[PDB]
């Protein structure tokens, strides 16, 4: 995408601005041998001014007030050749000071960096990186102004920037070794502000950390804090502990499959059309599989669809028994069980992998003629009998077949 | 408001005398010169012992129990004249260290900001700002405790005091350089509660920045999370990438529109007037453009308004196909649909902005004359068939009529 | 109560021996001026071994296993006098080292002080209560070793016990002056871990903090959210500014009158009975004080009182306008109505504090008499149409009262 | 089990490998002395490559794809006996930095010590302990690095890096005292980074304690505020203080019970087999120990018990009145009633723990003979009629039989 590139090159365009300006604030000497970068960023200072509205104009234009309002307005303060004429005419300090208004484009640069990379990128992550970024170029700009109130003398520049360097990351990192310090009256004022700037960055780091900490685990903490208040009532409850064992186990399995989400709260955050076709596809040929949903209309497969029930059956757990009078029916999605008698010692079946059971209780009131048993942790779908026939009171026709 | 332009006289006068009564604790020739302020300030310092409860009276008066209570306790005990007097008697420091109760009224002060800041401002973001003025307030005073533990030195004031400042900060930073330290005993206790206080507060201020970015961007959290849960639950489900790419792409819709909230959850916070009113007029003459609420009581429209249940629709995704039994109508919000055959080739139109379609399965059991598929996201709005009856059956007048 | 003044006593007593053990082990000379209160201490220190598990049987005594379990097993490791004996043979320091077993009863000390505080405090604040005087001790101990790793000299023992304890404020906060600094290697492997407890510390003295400030404002921040939630959808629907000030005044009459709670949901949190009490004396006499329900049982009362479901109507809001077809009845509950014409010219009456209006819809189905405005926010209850006949069902003596 | 044993092996060989290669960097010496050691884990370093696919093999296999993806590339690359080769040739440091790819195994070793440890251990603690552990190493490693940027001297290996242990605990911990400080530019250079990785692992300390502490104590904060917000709404209805002791008190009981958890959401985090294991042996044999669910089937059984709702009665409340028309039974599950007459005086009996009343009410429609009146709290279970006859209509043999 040109507007990707483009917000790329801009941003590159505001770094390099925002090391330079305060590094060619205090050495004047470097404004020449880079004067042929600074007008061609100057060119893209001035050249986002439409783009950035031909941007927000392909993305839901709507209004665009430029030249005020919160926004666009630091994007057109900097955009102004401010820095190139006052390095020009070589203004003394508190003018040329205003040549940090090229700098006002790092918010807009943020926030479109922040736009596009809002999808992929954790947004408290991204806030941090932001914030890491910024802090990096806060911490040169501080360390210039340390240049800028230090005593003249001939140490060399390289030197004499890393002390400087040095020095802020001491002060905005609060740890503060103290081996260089303020030794003017200035100096002391800026190092009181600078402190103060850097106890308030270093405590965003650190809450921002925090933040991204807080919500690092937050479905297992979740799954986590669910088992550890079921455990709680269970014990409260004086429950055996084989049921609370099952209970742990079902979790766990729950845990390591779908990461401890229900799936019904899971499908309701679904609209209705993608809710359809989500439980079709779940059951996509495993619905219209099983014989009385044969040669019936696919708007009575899904209105069955709709209406089934997810329900875990952990290992030798009995779905439904012999003799139950039974009001419900069963699509196995990925689990197996075993259909034996009533005695549970001959093995009719063994069921598996999207096929089903207990849909003679569909048709009929009689008892279940066999014991289902679940071999593992099914995750079948349950249907139940009332359900069914509230669907089948306004399908007439397939209410008819289902007699055969 | 004269409340408020008194409140923040009160507040400037507050602050006034934090920065002055330490600072002329340790600089008695400065009460002198600012004499004139202090009794103005004294008597606002009693103006606002009845104002206050002249304004608290106004808002609910109720009970004002004042001169007891943990409320306006402090702000009695800091309306009377101490300091002035203290300082005309020249008392020695255990005594004079008495003018300080002044600066008891900083916490109705607080109150009373927050009072009058609770609406636009964010309550993490103002117990912030108030804990960092409370915290350069509170620099300023340790500061002069700073020189009141100096030893006696012909250094000036301003860069004594600049020192002392520097100290502080360099304290309550929890960066200490060391450059400057205790020498005597005395200063090294001051110096070991300062370096708790200083901890105290800046654990404070890292806190209460923390607290604020944990929602900073809370709703893009809340459906990011939504989002991560969906897909991992699908992924888990073995759904189709295209499936998945269609319900990633819904979500973009939703963030992007109303941000990621649900619009059933939305309406459930308001009440029946103020659901009643936002459901009538999202559908404002939306809901009486169609022919079947044509010459209807208004009643039966707000009947028809509380029960429209909305839905959003995915570009290419069938609403009501031909052929289909169907059971509802639908009335389009914002989004545009295309009617087709069964086939879909033949477009017999196209439908935006207000109108609507399938009101046959309104009137009859009829399927479906025509196939309707979204062109995009429709956001569109479901009346039921069941529903619809349900609330004919108390209507007789237009039950008769809709026959027609 | 004995307990509480006993456990008040034995916290006193762990203080005393946090306090002074490691002192009196770097000044073994102070163990001879307090022998008379240690032994008073120690018989304290086994007082507390029966007591404390009298203490726990006359709450829910159940199973007391003493001498095992990670419970009372540091309370019996602490309670044996290791300390009169180890400083009355005056042992080396390695041996000597084991005296601090005595203050192992300080994790106990900390659970009682929590479950005889665990009601009128906040759990955040009195853990980080906890942790502030764990911090003072600690620091008092680490001090005490800074002294057992000092050089011996003739420095008075108050300032060097001063020194010490600026040190270990220095590095516990996290400050680090490096005014006093590790001389000797074993004094620089003290400072290591000493550093390393104390930012561990630290940090758990900032995580209490952010833990106290994120739920400092729950109420206010979760109502503001939902506040910011229904606005944000609302300017996504297109909704009028005036609905949308309309809503923001209810949403401000919610919170400056029940913190923004819905009563619906607070009153699911109560049980059966306590709701049922709660909802009769929310109507008490008011509910009884019309009269349709006069000369009725009272359990017909408490079948309409469980059943009010309250209803907010802002100012200038219609509850009930003439010729409506009509559904329900209203009890205010403090608000204010005006009863008026079909046209709203001529007041036929204002109700306020406990009347009621629209009984005639609770008789007969035809449409109301008169239209009913709402003065100011109104938050009265409303009865339905058909749960009144819904419970009228199954009680069939007043059944045919009301006929009358 | 053979798995976690040869983890922990892996975790102390990696740990040795931490702790050792850049000790041997800055001491080349130590490598030969340790080199029978080396390749035995040199030896681990390949045995771990087939043997971590076997174990994933073992836990639901499915795709391994190694030698690839972000998972196993770090294992492979740790993997190869770079740091053997390094240290026989001797070669210097810009080339024998590579060594520190053996180093790359530590996410590994973390992301397995995660998964080994993630049931027992919370996951916020679980990670606290990982960036603990990794920081200690890192501190190591920047220990070394301080030994290759100081100046070569005669001091003992052990002091030197004892001091140099030091610099990087006061660097990372942010405290800083500044007795040992940078000499050269590029120790400052490395000072600056070490600073900045210092303070953003100390953020992520801080952060993750916050996060821990933030859900310590969850279950008491959310019960504390549940019931702040009932009593805040109760004092805003201007309900009795008598009500609200006693919502208070049943709030207190909720809470030392089954730690404010609602029964009813606990069992609705089951699923059906398990909800009804639940409440089968809540229940067990105690809601067959009543006579009219004798002789009946254990499905009509499983129907009743499914259908239970728990409701506390706090003592002192009437559960059911003489008069009283009468819907429901009751099972007490662990509290105690007592049955007295209408006028209460005459106590006709003493239930508790697992007997019944009010099944008079389940069989005719007269209302009840005798009150009852909760002795303590209750936590019976209620039964309606309606759901009674509900789930009697589908069984029509005991239908039959409850008539007698
Ligand atoms: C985003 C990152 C931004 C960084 C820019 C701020 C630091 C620039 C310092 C330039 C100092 C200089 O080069 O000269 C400032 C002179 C001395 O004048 C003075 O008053 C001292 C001014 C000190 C810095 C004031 C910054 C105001 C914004
Ligand atoms: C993006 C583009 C960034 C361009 C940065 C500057 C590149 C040129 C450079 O770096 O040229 C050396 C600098 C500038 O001054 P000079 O030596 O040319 O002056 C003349 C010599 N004289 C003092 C003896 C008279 O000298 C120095 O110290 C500057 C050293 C580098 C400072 C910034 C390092 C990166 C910081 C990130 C945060
Ligand atoms: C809100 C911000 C409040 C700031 C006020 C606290 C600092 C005031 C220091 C005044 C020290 C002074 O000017 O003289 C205190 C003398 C020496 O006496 C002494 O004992 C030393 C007392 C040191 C400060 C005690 C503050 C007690 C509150
Ligand atoms: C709101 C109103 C605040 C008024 C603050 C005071 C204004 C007057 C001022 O500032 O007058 C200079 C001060 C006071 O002492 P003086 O020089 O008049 O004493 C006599 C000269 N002698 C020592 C040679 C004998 O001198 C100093 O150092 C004080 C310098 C300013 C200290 C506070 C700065 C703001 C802090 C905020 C936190
Ligand atoms: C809760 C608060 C608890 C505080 C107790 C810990 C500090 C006690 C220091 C006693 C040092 C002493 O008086 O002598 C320790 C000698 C030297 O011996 C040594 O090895 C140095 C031992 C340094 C402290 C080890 C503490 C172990 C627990
Ligand atoms: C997990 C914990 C990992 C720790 C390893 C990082 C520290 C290793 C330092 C080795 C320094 C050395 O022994 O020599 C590095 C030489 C000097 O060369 C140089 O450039 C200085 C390099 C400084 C450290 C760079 C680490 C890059 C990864
Ligand atoms: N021999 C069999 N082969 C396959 N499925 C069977 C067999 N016997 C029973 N079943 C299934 O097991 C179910 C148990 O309950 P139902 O009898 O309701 O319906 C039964 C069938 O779905
Ligand atoms: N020619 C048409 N012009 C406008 N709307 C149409 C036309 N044909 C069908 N529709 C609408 O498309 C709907 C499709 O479902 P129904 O047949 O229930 O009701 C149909 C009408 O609302
Ligand atoms: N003159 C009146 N005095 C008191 N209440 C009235 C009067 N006229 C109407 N109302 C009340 O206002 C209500 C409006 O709706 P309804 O007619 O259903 O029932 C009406 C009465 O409760
Ligand atoms: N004498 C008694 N012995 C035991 N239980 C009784 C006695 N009298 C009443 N009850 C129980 O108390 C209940 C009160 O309500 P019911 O009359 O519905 O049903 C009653 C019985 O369950």
């Amino acid at each position: 995408t040109y507007t990707l590139v483009w917000k790329v090159w801009i941003l590159a365009v505001t770094l390099y601005y925002a090391i330079r300006i305060p590094l060619t604030l205090v050495f004047p000497s470097l404004f020449s041998p880079l004067l042929p970068l600074d007008i061609l960023a100057s060119l893209a200072l001035i050249a986002d001014i439409p783009l950035d509205l031909a941007f927000e104009s392909r993305r839901t234009s709507g209004r665009k007030p430029t030249l005020l309002a919160p926004s666009r307005l630091p994007d057109l303060l900097a955009a102004l050749p401010l820095d190139l004429l006052v390095f020009a005419l070589h203004l003394p300090s508190p003018l040329s000071l205003l040549s940090l208004v090229r700098l006002l484009k790092l918010i807009s640069v943020q926030a479109s960096a922040t736009r596009i990379l809002s999808y992929r990128i954790n947004p408290a992550l991204l806030r941090l990186l932001s914030l890491v970024g910024f802090i990096l170029l806060a911490a040169h700009g501080i360390a210039c102004g340390w240049m800028s109130l230090q005593p003249p003398s001939e140490n060399p520049a390289g030197t004499r920037y890393l002390s400087a360097f040095y020095w802020t990351i001491t002060t905005l990192t609060t740890i503060g070794y103290g081996d260089i310090t303020p030794s003017t009256p200035t100096q002391t004022v800026y190092t009181i502000v600078i402190e103060l700037l850097g106890a308030a960055m270093y405590g965003l780091v650190i809450g921002n950390i925090a933040s991204l900490v807080s919500k690092l685990d937050a479905a297992k903490l979740l799954h986590r804090e669910r088992v550890e208040r079921v455990t709680a009532f269970l014990s409260y409850k004086r429950i055996s502990p084989e049921l609370q064992r099952r209970i742990i186990e079902y979790f766990d399995y729950l845990w390591e499959t779908r990461r401890g989400y229900e799936e019904r709260e899971v499908l309701k955050e679904l609209p209705h059309p993608l809710r359809l076709a989500v439980a079709m596809e779940i059951h996509g040929d495993v619905i219209e599989k099983v014989p009385l949903f044969k040669g019936a209309g696919e708007e009575f497969i899904r209105d069955i669809i709709l209406h089934l029930e997810p329900v875990i059956y952990g290992p030798g757990e009995y779905i439904i028994r012999a003799g139950e009078m039974g009001s419900d029916v069963y699509f196995i999605n990925r689990g197996s069980v075993e259909v034996l008698s009533a005695d549970e010692k001959t093995r009719y079946a063994i069921l598996s992998e999207g096929q089903f059971f207990g849909e003679m209780a569909l048709i009929l009131r009689a008892p279940r003629t066999a014991t289902v048993r679940a071999r593992a942790f099914c995750d079948l779908y349950r249907l139940d009998k009332e359900t069914f026939d509230r669907i089948l009171s306004r399908y007439p026709e397939i209410a008819a077949q289902i007699q055969e």
